[PDB]
């Protein structure tokens, strides 16, 4: 059908059809008389998977022979989404599979919808890791993603009576065809125990053992025949575990719980023992695998030449003391030499400055769980602080500020400080964020070792986030500039030559309109909700958080509603306002925000005076597969975090690539997006970081805004009085109280500028041609935000390896 | 190589080789440079499995079209053992696979040893169910085995310092290629709750739900292209289960524990809640499946014409009240009609008369777990006792004896009484056992309904238990009488014509000698133990129990040792005495017996005066795969249970078929074995059932035997004084005390006759030709003990269906 989807050759189509039938019979043990759509999905998945195998084996053989430097990306989260379409895209099989299934009487798009997301992450951080794996394969790096195979990923969200309910994501129920269990490479991981000091070193003894069993998933690069590995560990009890008899067998669940469930907090630290066990489990199993592979190449001098470990935030920070443990206690290196190797091997990426998100573990937990690691951390701390003391003599407050050990009621270890001390490079994830790190929370460290600090602005893969989810847009682009841009996104700059081209303008607008119709149909079909596809699609999709300010959007929506009710017969640009995202189950305020959004919808969507000029929809169960549907359909991307709080954002980049305009604060990567596109082509509003600092210095008083802005006072009085909750008039009192007296994120301070900026959005939407021209200017300058760019920078500036676009032989 | 193993055609061998290579690459994702023997085993298993698929689909299609009466065999245990060789045997692929693997440079026997037993049973009862499934497929019956897929089967036994240790049997660790998960046919099962009485019937409400997910395993018939199904249920929590958040997800293990582990008791009742949950889980899921299949053929009159349910002991007895529940509460049949259907559908097999093995559940457990079922059982009981009262008016003691409800400290439900009331047929498992049932524990029921009571003497499948484990013997038989006997074992009678044939005599003895050499090599290789292959191999393998009297064997062994020490320079026939079997983990006396056997070995095996004239070996981890090795190697089969205690025995039959002579009491099927072969060709000793009754009437006094038999007194004094435990002289005091004062199984009473009979064994072994002739007379008369005979009797006399030997098309 469309060019970028590859060839449908007769030989290939014939072969796919016979292999589909073979799997249906032999693999699934079904015949066509009783097979369901799910069986058909599985038959196609196995058929496509077979095409990965030769390339997977050959890639891994190639790395064994050539022995390149290996990159190990450690993360507690990999938010992969679905695999079938991505695999077809990267192997150039999409049109052939479409044809084959068509000839068998099946609709491939319908089969694609059966696949479960692999939801092994919370949001941005987990999805970044997934985009990174795609880029590393596409750039030919010998890279491995290491994580935990959670039995239950991020919960499925149901909305009941306007409230979030959680249900378990039993994603493995029907089986996962994309992983390969590797029980033969199972490794032991130790917990608890005690340390004995002998004549020749410390010994960690009397430990409890849990086994780590690996499952490998292939990660195909884009049309280069490279297939890298994501290895995820699963917890298993040893067979003599607890070994009256029946109870001992049932108690194996105590060990196996380590990999049972993903902690569902986004940008928040919950200091529970089970989470710490997860963090050590992934690190301990991974490092044995790394060392095994290194020895199969005595001399650890070369370790940093052959190994890079990248820590995705502090979650795998125990890699640092674990590597020291292994080198010192087991390989018998002297401390100084072990430390040199460790520092040169490890690098740390910071993804947040919010204090409630920073990991600070109680010493007593580490003392009990990981006694040798605590000893090592103390020794690291003493030696580090000796360096600080020599560099800044007499500066005793610096010593307390920089210590890895925080004093107080409960002593804690600051894991971010540990990562900086033990890494040769520390980066933030957007230019403003990296600058904030050097100016504020890591200022002391930057003064001591300025060379360590870098920036690596985040990106997204244009395979998943354009070609896969928006084939219509990919095609009209390819018609003009060819296909090379899919792995070299900077080529989209060539589209600036088409900003006055009437045909291109028409095609860009038609693709958006088709995406909007398709999404509006999806809504009716799966959720019996009826929306106007000619309205402006105004979307904020992301995790629910105070700092992301879904509440500010809410205030705007109520303002629009009140303005309509005040002058019903005046024309306003029609909007469909869509807000979606999950709240952490324990985060009461975030759950209240969801209820507020649905409550606003209940009033607005049923007011006959409003008609279809304003609709407010809560998009349930936002996840990667839903992002792939809604983002291509959006007109306006809401990126409205308080300046200084969103380290980067990546949803922002997805919307830019897909032909939405952005309304946003100068926060995270929004700053670089505006710089690339031009400030004239971006709807920027609100306080900058320096304005937030000025407000904090004199003191934020929300009452001042309430007193001076009548439209804002009206809304607060409506909330307080029960206008949006007639049967429970005091329902939103927690929200009002927070806004009025302890709002850390200054919602009222950006309200006026936000509403005024939204008026400018509506004015531009009234002129379709000029709206579309501004869109073309955004799409054309989105190239910087490819994760191929990001990964090439990590490769050259941190890992010391050169990317390659050269094909392996097929 | 050998005839009965089928053809090795060039086309077939070529095809097997290419499919082996295909699976190795695509299924296992390995190349030949890194593949291990385990990968090679899996490649062969997938290759052989592919040959089952077409026949499996076609068989099940055939039953859908023809709609025969379906037989459902319900059991808590299916002791399947390994599947690879059995599958090759039944599909006539053994020689082709041997050739294919040979050409690939692999030894197929070595690959076969990698497969784990499916150990989903304790011993005889579980293995009977497995032999039955093989026979039902071989006889063309539309039969389904339904059970529980335990995550952990019977424990692996380790011997440490002479003591049994248990370790978990993690049989699924590397995956099970023989099962097919069928998550799409998952069914709900209810627990707890309460009963509400409405205008139109009872309602069971407020229940907790656990899901039952089926896994299907193919059961191939012998060369008839029939492939039946064994469906095993696995417990899954619903996704809203318990739905702070993390704990709710972790607590899913509470529901999933139902299928976690097999209770490891043989012929013993442990009345625990988890066991009751297992019993209901299998019954409830199975009956929904049965009813679904029946409706896909409103009129339940025809149900008994289309369905037979066979209860393997009382473990699935809840089928009776569950079927009533469904028919009355859900389908709204009147009680009398529902009862008629239930009785005509269900049949019960009893496998034990030991009081400690009979299931009697406390009413309070059923009250809490299964409140509606208790109500139904009470109603069954009232209506049944009304029938008793009308038949035997005024006999009030009969009413109390026959009641389903046992009065006492705790009221209990007698499940055997429930099964008899609700079944149209009740059978024992050997003629003497069936007679005991009518004379003793079920006498009252027999008087009320004599027509219900039958006998079905047990059997064993000659596919696994001759062709597979003893190909050498199968071959020399086939050379004389052809291959037809493998599915018509009565043809072995033709071998009586060869009892004076010098060539046949030589071949039978050579096959035994080769089996003994092979087993002696296995011992050294895997357990560094050195045995004399010219000695008489004297073997007792079976679960450790007081009633099976491993202790009586022990007394004989010590007697032989003491006789040697008394006259060292006299000739005695050399013996290797092998005893193996698992003890239930909670069964203290059985664990002490294991320790006694190893302690005797420690003394005997290291006494230089004994030399290699007597060796005592404890065979560790006895299980189906070990039985397949040791049974072909045995000379003498020890079947020495106290008369009246072993309902049938099936090991006895395995030894007979494989060329061992039997020393045994007249118990269980030993009686029929002696009758078939001739008493002259069997070493029979000891009390008959009527002698045991006479002793019980006057009172068993063990001291009398101690006082009159000096050889016996010597042994007891050795045990008591610490001769077999120097460092712990009082180690065996529990054993001595039991023997002397509370031996329910009268070990001393059979001692003299046993020792004298063993002397006759030794005398015959000195004459190889006459020993071998007696062997031929046993093998030749073993035909009755095929489970094909057994199943044809169930089919004709209980289920009302005709067996068929006709091939389905391939
Ligand atoms: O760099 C990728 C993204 O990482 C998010 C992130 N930081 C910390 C976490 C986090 C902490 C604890 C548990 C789970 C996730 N998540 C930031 O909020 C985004 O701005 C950023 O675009
Ligand atoms: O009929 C097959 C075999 O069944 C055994 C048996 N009866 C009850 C059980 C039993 C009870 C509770 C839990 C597990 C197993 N096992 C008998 O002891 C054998 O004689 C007989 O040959
Ligand atoms: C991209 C993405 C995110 C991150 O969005 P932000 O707006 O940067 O927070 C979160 N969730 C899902 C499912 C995503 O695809
Ligand atoms: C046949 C068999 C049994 C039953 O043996 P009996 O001597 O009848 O108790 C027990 N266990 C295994 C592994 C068997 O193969």
């Amino acid at each position: 059908q469309i060019s970028v989807r590859g060839l449908a050759g007769v030989e290939n189509v014939t072969e796919l059809k016979k292999n589909f039938n073979r799997h249906l019979h032999f693999t699934l043990v079904k015949d066509r008389n009783v097979a369901t759509p799910r069986d058909y999905y599985f038959a196609l998945a196995h058929t496509v998977r077979d095409h990965l195998v030769g390339r997977w084996i050959r890639t891994q053989q190639h790395y064994y022979e050539k022995d390149p430097k290996r990159i190990y990306y450690l993360s507690l989260e990999f938010y992969m989404g679905r695999t079938l379409q991505n695999t077809m895209v990267n192997l150039a099989l999409e049109n052939a599979c479409d044809e084959a299934t068509y000839q068998l009487g099946l609709d491939m798009e319908e089969l694609e919808e059966i696949e479960e997301d692999a939801g092994l992450g919370n949001g941005g951080l987990g999805r970044l890791a997934a985009c990174f794996l795609d880029s590393m394969a596409t750039l030919g790096l010998a890279a491995y993603g290491y994580g935990i195979r959670y039995e239950f990923g991020i919960f499925n969200q149901k909305i009941c009576g306007g409230w979030q309910m959680e249900e378990a994501d039993d994603w493995l129920r029907y089986g996962n065809p994309w992983e390969k269990a590797r029980p033969e490479f199972t490794l032991p991981v130790h917990f608890y125990g005690r340390v004995e000091h002998t004549s020749q070193g410390a010994k960690w003894v009397d430990t409890q053992v849990v086994l780590a069993m690996p499952y490998d998933t292939p990660v195909p690069g884009y049309r280069n025949n490279v297939v890298n590995t994501m290895r995820l560990w699963s917890a298993k009890a040893p067979n003599d575990f607890n070994l009256g008899y029946i109870q001992a067998v049932l108690d194996r669940n105590l060990a196996e719980n380590i990999s049972r469930v993903l902690y569902p907090n986004d940008n928040f630290f919950e200091g529970k023992e089970l989470r710490l066990k997860q963090e050590y489990f992934v690190v301990a199993a991974t490092l044995q695998d790394i060392i095994r592979r290194f020895k199969s190449s005595t001399n650890f001098d070369a370790f940093p030449d052959k190994v890079a470990i990248q820590l995705n935030d502090t979650h795998p920070s125990l890699a640092i003391p674990e590597l020291m443990r292994v080198l010192v206690d087991l390989e018998r290196l002297d401390w100084d030499k072990a430390w040199e190797v460790t520092v040169k091997t490890c690098a740390y990426t910071n993804h947040t400055v919010l204090p409630e998100a920073l990991e600070r573990w109680p010493v007593h937990l580490l003392e009990t769980l990981l006694p040798r690691h605590l000893q090592i951390i103390y020794e690291i701390n003493q030696r580090f602080l000796n360096r600080v003391a020599a560099a800044f003599p007499g500066d005793v407050d610096r010593l307390r500020r920089m210590s890895l050990v925080e004093e107080g009621a409960v002593k804690r270890i600051n894991m971010a400080h540990l990562c900086i001390a033990g890494s040769h490079a520390v980066n933030g994830v957007a230019r403003i964020h990296s600058e904030i790190l050097k100016k504020t929370i890591f200022k002391d460290f930057y003064e001591l070792e300025p060379h360590k600090f870098q920036n690596k602005t985040n990106g997204i893969t244009p395979r998943r986030w354009l070609v896969l989810c928006n084939p219509g847009l990919a095609e009209i682009i390819a018609e003009r500039i060819g296909e090379e841009y899919i792995s070299d996104l900077d080529q989209l700059r060539k589209l600036l030559s088409y900003v006055d081209d009437e045909a291109f303008i028409r095609d860009v607008a038609k693709v958006k309109q088709e995406n909007k119709l398709k999404f509006a149909a999806y809504l009716e079909r799966e959720y019996k909700v009826h929306i106007n596809p000619n309205s402006l699609f105004d979307v904020q999709v992301k995790r629910i958080h105070e700092y992301k300010r879904q509440l500010l959007n809410c205030l705007h929506v109520i303002t629009l509603y009140n303005r309509i009710k005040k002058e019903p017969n005046k024309f306003v640009v029609p909007r469909t306002v869509m807000i979606g995202g999950k709240a952490a189950p324990g985060y009461h305020m975030a759950k209240m925000i969801i209820k507020l959004i649905t409550a606003i919808g209940d009033v607005v969507n049923h007011d006959p005076v409003v008609g279809d000029r304003l609709r407010v929809i809560f998009l349930e169960n936002y996840r990667v597969s839903l992002a792939e549907k809604v983002i291509p359909a959006a007109d306006l991307s809401e990126q409205i975090s308080t300046a200084g709080t969103e380290a980067s954002g990546t949803g922002n980049m997805k919307f830019m690539l897909n032909g939405a305009l952005t309304i946003g604060t100068m926060d995270g990567a929004n700053v670089e997006m505006a710089e690339e596109a031009g400030e004239e082509n971006f709807f920027i509003f609100g306080m900058r970081v320096e304005d937030v600092d000025r407000l904090d210095q004199r003191g934020y008083n929300a009452q001042e805004y309430y007193d001076r802005i009548p439209e804002l006072r009206q809304i607060i009085e409506q909330l307080s009085s029960g206008f949006f909750s007639p049967k429970q008039p005091d329902l939103f009192k927690d929200i009002v109280n927070m806004l009025m007296h302890h709002d850390r994120f200054k919602v009222f301070a950006d309200y006026e500028e936000y509403v005024k900026c939204q008026e400018r959005v509506s004015a531009l939407y009234k002129n379709p041609r000029e709206w579309t021209r501004m869109v073309i200017r955004n799409i054309a300058t989105s190239g910087k935000f490819s994760s191929d760019r990001t990964i090439a920078q990590y490769a050259r500036e941190i890992w010391g390896v050169e990317p390659s676009r050269q094909r392996l032989p097929a």
